[PDB]
């Protein structure tokens, strides 16, 4: 995948509807159903404190960058077979791109 920045407005939208449930972006964040994700970018998979992960998500120990997030969010099962993650995916270039602006934003 090759990022491009695009509308942090719209990518809040698309956090609040389909990742809020189950995730916090700021930094001392509660763990809802999956991790709190302060600081994700620049982090390896699987070491949020305070968080009990998979197996699979630990194992597959990935430097998280703007690119294979996007890739990740395509399809995460696919991405890291085995993840605990319930979400199917963004097929669309645009709503990934503007979901990693904004959270780009929102955790760093
Ligand atoms: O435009 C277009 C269209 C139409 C529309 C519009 O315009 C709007 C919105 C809509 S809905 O339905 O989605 O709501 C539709 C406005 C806008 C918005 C945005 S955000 O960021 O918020 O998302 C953006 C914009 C706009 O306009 C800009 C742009 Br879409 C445009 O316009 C276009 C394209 C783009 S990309 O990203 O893709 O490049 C951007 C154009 C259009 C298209 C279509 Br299919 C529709
Ligand atoms: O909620 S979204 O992710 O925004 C979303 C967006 C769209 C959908 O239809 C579906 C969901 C609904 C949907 C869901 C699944 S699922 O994964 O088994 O749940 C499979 C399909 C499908 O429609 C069949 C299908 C699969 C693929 S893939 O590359 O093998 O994954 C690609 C295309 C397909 O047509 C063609 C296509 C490309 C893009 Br780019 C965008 C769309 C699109 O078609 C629009
Ligand atoms: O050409 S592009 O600019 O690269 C481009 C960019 C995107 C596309 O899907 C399509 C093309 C592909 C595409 C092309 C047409 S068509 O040429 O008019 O027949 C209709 C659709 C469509 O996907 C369905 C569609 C219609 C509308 S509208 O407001 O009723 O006009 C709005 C949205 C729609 O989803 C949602 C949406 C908003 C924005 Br803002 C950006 C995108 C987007 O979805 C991304
Ligand atoms: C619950 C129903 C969730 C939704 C909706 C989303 N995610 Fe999630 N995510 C969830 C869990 C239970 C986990 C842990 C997976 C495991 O196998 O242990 C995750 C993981 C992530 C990660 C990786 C975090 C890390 O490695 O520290 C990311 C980057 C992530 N989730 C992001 C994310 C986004 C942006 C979402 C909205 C599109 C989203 N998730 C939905 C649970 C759930």
């Amino acid at each position: 995948a090759e990022f491009k920045a695009g509308s942090a407005k719209k990518g809040a939208t698309l956090f609040k509807t389909r990742c809020l449930q189950c995730h916090t972006v700021e930094k001392g964040g509660p763990h809802k159903v999956g991790p709190n994700l302060h600081g994700i970018f620049g982090r390896h998979s699987g070491q949020a404190e305070g968080y009990s992960y998979t197996d699979a998500n630990i194992k597959k120990n990935v430097l998280w960058d703007e690119n294979n997030m996007s890739e990740y969010l395509t399809n995460p099962k696919k991405y890291i077979p085995g993840t605990k993650m319930a979400f199917g995916g963004l097929k669309k270039e645009k709503d990934r791109n503007d979901l990693i602006t904004y959270l780009k934003k929102a955790t760093e």
